């Protein structure tokens, strides 16, 4: 499943809850070698609810186990990611994901 590595630690207490609006900068990279997307690059913070499933399952569960103000690496396995078909046109077949997550503020 999901495999968190801490980059820099946060508060170490206030995790995301049911119904909370997570506010996050990010940059998404494929299995070894190259990046595919970035929220920082586009000049706008990204907003997603936990529990209501507005995003992919690995992004929703890795974020929830992280702390407020934490920077961390999410090495999510393909079964909890886009996987065998992948996202048509966008995300290729058989791909372990690597996320550069930074939890700005819970709301």
């Amino acid at each position: 499943g999901v495999e968190i590595e801490t980059i820099s630690p946060g508060d170490g207490r206030t995790f995301p809850k049911k119904g909370q609006t997570c506010v996050v900068h990010y940059t998404g990279m494929l299995q070894n070698g190259k990046k595919f997307d970035s929220s920082r690059d586009r000049n706008k913070p990204f907003k997603f609810r936990i529990g209501k499933q507005e995003v992919i399952k690995g992004f929703e569960e890795g974020a929830a186990q992280m702390s407020l103000g934490q920077r961390a690496k999410l090495t999510c396995t393909p079964d909890v990611a886009y996987g065998a078909t992948g996202h048509p046109g966008v995300i290729p077949p058989n791909a372990t994901l690597i996320f550069d997550v930074e939890l700005l503020n819970l709301e």
